[PDB]
């Protein structure tokens, strides 16, 4: 518990960013002379940051460009300063010796002849350098200057490189908070070549907001935001921060624009990354969000990262943007069905490959957006996986500099969402310990499965995946007993032919479901109905399934005891709608099993093409929120659908290993 | 004291398929099975690794700690045709070959109901052996021309074409047959592939058809044992049911209770509406398995339906197989009496056929010393069911059960009749008494502790002033119906208010009668309660309990109704203050449980106050049998309510009323002389 409140003040103290502090850009910051050192405390923070072996930048994780690069960038500043000459050759000794990235290849050849004007031993005589001092020219020739110029882009992230560059045109391109793509250096050298009082602004305020030291990038305001939620959205504890997560999605709201979103409010140039992440984050907690917003990074049919430099695609994007195709709704424009296919192929033709290189495990990540598309997407299913894949502290981000992120790549957010999902597990074994008791004390394992403790484990592994929460014990049980309940009888009829011989008052059966005072009658009129709707679907081809999830939904919402409002119009009519879908796509399911006959592809490819689309009408209704229908009973009609197809789209073998996974096979 | 406990417990928790002891007579007759491929070789050589070992210093076989002629003779010659015919270990085959010829005179002196089963078809079947094979034995005993004969005389009442039509019994034994139609007669065979659950039968089956899923059945009985086999197997659901039925009535039960409800779940699963068998894969079911099923399974709060029964019932009266109208045993028909106690106001009729027929069977055979049994042999049958007799549900109180069954458990005197000897490792034990033995004895030490604190609370409260004219044996009896049903350690809370609030009802009784009702009460009798000890939580609404059973003696007073209901009631009511349990009565069905829990308790010890009063004024024998009846009639009513567990009152909750009432009930049908033997035998009759 103490933990819960731990990422709860860090989240509501939500701001600029939380990110490790830059080697590099500090000591440039730390180059810029007094305006009659201007920045003493980025050379106090300086002194104090070398590691043991005379080097700088990220300690926990060691990387040659990142240890070089940083190490030297402080060494040009102590010497160029003639202070503290002893720290500052005892890191020159590590660049002499280990002398065999974004933006590597035109900050590290301005650093060299930096380098030179200074003198400092170092094998410029390195065969390794030849071979990037030549894609520093490869780079520099195919940028057209005259192009650089009159849109801002990704180049200006690296001016302390760049050359001879029109200062009265450029300026024009900054970010609103004045910096130069949000680069402390970019902005350091383009200050040292015109003193813009706003393009200082920036710089001085990022070293008095952090006593010293600056990092390789700011603000992340966007970013941080939609990748905390995302983060703990999958750890499944998002349930606790419910107001802080609605209070920053406000904010990527508010900022979204018809260009797309940018890692930082004030940044003109948007990216699919931070995009495709703030539209599925803000169309899954239900805003209005238009996916054609996307089609400024489709160039003939080609997706790329930023809007116009047609630069080689990540991987980890794509995934960003294959999952927001995923909450695809049928009115939204094709470039979200463009997009999923894009990106399908990309991940696909990646996936038998070590070639998913961008953190701890992302192809891991990666196999299960593949593999269970959102209508079998169960989120504990989900969640459990998440836990054996999240880095915590391991995950890095390839800037400028090795940085970290502080705020949502946490060890805290492992430690509680572990434990979460440990209290989640017990709960779950005394709930089902429970309910095996329940099934046999009822005679009830004479109907059902010919291994019962099989058709009980699933039906109940369905209803704890779906609805998990604390308190929820009263729904899920429920679930799970109902669910019971339906597969015995229809397991009765099958093998007897229909409730025409049916010899017995199996009306009755509701009543191996405990009494509740305000829950019982209510439960008997629905199993009411669906016994009425095998008599009528009997003698005919219809299957059964549409009705044993309107059941179902109809259960769940009696436990828990909210009712549907039904003088509003548009109340009745949402929910009468909603149901048709689940009659309706649970039916559509239940049609291809049976073709699993087990012949034709191209049958069953038609089936599956025509589910997926059903289920989207359904999504959109679930999640659009402002919908007149509780948003807990849309979830209800969510939970039980994607059930039904998780079932119907997998192995009894994935089944249960899923089932040893989640329930069994203990976290902490 | 307590490691004794957890013994038990791992041997429960590794229940399974029967913990039986080896047959010799089944283990040789199966070494006579030739490999099946040809190999010169038996086809079992742990069969015979077992007989080389297992020969007593007597030179015989069988049972050792028990000498029965039947066990010694078919155990040591079928042993001995089977180290002749395989032409091994001949030195020690006569070492045992003399026993046959000095002792062979025993068995003119049989018992007239201890004897094994199929004697007459095995052993005429095995002497054909003992001369396929020159065996040097007396076949000329006057004791085998009795029952030489008594093989055609069964093999003239068995009918061919029966025995070929619906499985039986028969098939048990069927080594010594002729007329071999396996045709017709393999589709008869168990689930296991076995005949009638005997290896024996199954090892002639073999020879006479290669069927590889009856060998399977062999093939395993001997990995399980690695070498040697029972007479009968599996016992799954016996071994079960029995071993609950022991631990139970032993007192102990109440630290297994996760054990038995696991292995009595596996009788509620394997329950059939034709009965239980000993197993669960035996087609023909007795009686015997199905009383013990019904009973503990009904016992226990399972729902279970009495008519399985009347599968038993042929005309009558009950046998114990399907059709078959065989000579009856004692301890079948005393577990089925057993199981008619527990009859609810719904159940099928046979349960009061049942009761009433075995009380004849059971009372008929009471006096004559035909109390043996011919099933099973045990240290106590007759005082198991003297008891059982003299005290029905209503007044059979745990303990007094209890300390009565110590001296009555056998330990591993038991010995079990069928083919061969055999007895049961994990539920004839004698690690069973010797816990049950201990933890009784901790529950008397603990009984004369609480009894010097109630003495001297009794003493200085004043209390003795009024009441029963001799108070030391009113506090003696009235702690003792507490103890006797809510006995557990740790609810000496409980236990002790009981016996407590019971002797201020009594004492403000007595007073009543001396100054002839409230009508002329002087006093204030209300805070008399205060004499109880002040817990915070208990009193108070202790007092409120006790406030109104005051409020019943001034209403009911220009009446002639009896009080006793609403003593019985305050007692349930305090007994439920102590041990803090609440009735949600937010939920309704609850509240009427309960509250019609109330009204039986008050309408049945209302009746019983009448009930002692017509024995007073000595009336019609038929008059008292009039209110007994109409009694044991709401007694059903609240049984059944008691043990039900579908409707929704903590379980504890419900058993305080049926404590309140069996107490009631037993004091009413017992003689004070009776009563406080009980109390000696069990509060102050040290065991151990």
């Amino acid at each position: 518990t103490t933990m819960i409140d731990g990422i709860r003040t860090a989240l509501r103290s939500i701001g600029e960013g939380e990110i490790s502090i830059s080697a590099y850009d500090t000591s440039l910051v730390a180059l810029l002379k007094r305006l009659d050192p201007q920045f003493p405390s980025t050379i106090d923070w300086i002194v104090q940051n070398q590691l043991p072996d005379g080097s700088w930048g990220d300690a926990s994780f060691f990387m040659m460009g990142d240890r070089i690069m940083s190490t030297l960038a402080c060494v040009v500043a102590l010497k160029s300063w003639n202070i503290h000459t002893d720290k500052c050759e005892r890191g020159l000794l590590f660049i002499q010796e280990n002398m065999w990235l974004v933006g590597f290849e035109i900050a590290l050849p301005s650093l060299l002849d930096m380098a030179k004007d200074l003198d400092l031993d170092i094998p410029y005589d390195e065969p390794a350098l030849k071979a990037i001092y030549a894609e520093r020219e490869r780079k520099l020739a195919k940028i057209p200057r005259d192009v650089l110029h009159s849109m801002p882009t990704t180049l200006l992230h690296s001016l302390e490189g760049m050359v001879d560059l029109d200062w009265e045109k450029l300026l024009k391109l900054r970010c609103l908070d004045g910096s130069f793509h949000c680069s402390p250096a970019s902005t350091a050298t383009a200050f040292q070549q015109t003193g813009d009082q706003k393009c200082f602004e920036y710089l001085d305020g990022i070293v008095k907001k952090f006593n010293g030291g600056v990092p390789c990038i700011y603000p992340l305001d966007v970013y941080e935001r939609l990748w905390a939620v995302d983060r703990l959205t999958r750890l499944g504890i998002s349930r606790h921060f419910t107001s802080e997560i609605e209070d920053c999605l406000d904010y990527i709201f508010r900022n979204w624009t018809p260009d797309g979103l940018a890692h930082t409010k004030n940044c003109p140039v948007k990216d699919i990354d931070d995009t495709a992440m703030g539209f599925r984050l803000l169309r899954l907690y239900g805003y209005q969000v238009d996916p054609c917003v996307l089609k400024k990074f489709e160039k003939d049919g080609k997706f790329f990262c930023l809007h116009g430099e047609s630069n080689p695609s990540s991987v980890t994007p794509m995934y960003n943007t294959y999952r927001a195709s995923q909450l695809k709704f049928p009115g939204d424009d094709g470039v979200l069905g463009r997009a999923e296919v894009f990106c399908r192929s990309f991940l696909q033709d990646r996936r038998g490959s070590n070639r998913m290189k961008d953190a701890k495990d992302i192809p891991g990540e990666v196999e299960y957006a593949m593999d269970y598309p959102w209508k079998a997407s169960l989120p504990r299913i989900e969640t459990r996986l998440y836990l054996d894949q999240y880095g915590g502290s391991g995950d890095v981000w390839i800037g400028k500099v090795l940085h970290r992120m502080t705020l949502f790549c946490n060890d805290l957010y492992l430690k509680a969402a572990k434990a979460d999902f440990s209290n989640f597990q017990k709960e779950c074994r005394v709930e089902l310990n429970g309910l095996r008791r329940w099934y046999l004390r009822s005679n009830l394992e004479k109907f059902g499965g010919t291994d019962p403790q099989t058709t009980l484990m699933t039906s109940y592994f369905l209803a704890s995946a779906n609805i998990f929460e604390a308190n929820r014990a009263a729904e899920r049980l429920g679930w799970a007993r109902v669910a019971l309940l339906a597969d015995a009888v229809s397991s009765h009829f099958r093998r007897i032919g229909g409730p025409k011989n049916s010899t017995s008052n199996l009306e009755e059966l509701i009543s191996l479901v405990p009494f509740d005072d305000a829950y019982s009658g209510s439960l008997r009129e629905a199993w009411k109905q669906w016994l009425m709707a095998w008599t009528a679907k009997e003698s005919s081809q219809e299957s059964i399934e549409g009705d044993t999830a309107i059941l179902l939904v109809r259960a769940i919402e009696i436990f828990g005891g909210r009712h549907v409002l039904t003088g509003q119009r548009p109340d009745l009519w949402e929910y009468s709608q909603l149901e048709q879908l689940t009659s309706s796509i649970c039916c559509k399911l239940s049609r291809r099993v049976l073709a699993q006959n087990g012949e034709s592809t191209e049958k069953v490819e038609e089936i599956d093409q025509q589910v997926d689309l059903e289920m989207q009408e359904l999504t959109r209704r679930v999640l659009q929120g402002c919908s007149a229908i509780n948003r807990l009973t849309r979830e209800t009609f969510l939970h039980v659908v994607k059930s039904f197809c998780y079932v119907a789209y997998c192995s009894p073998e994935t089944i249960d290993s899923h089932i040893d996974k989640v329930i069994f096979q203990d976290v902490i």
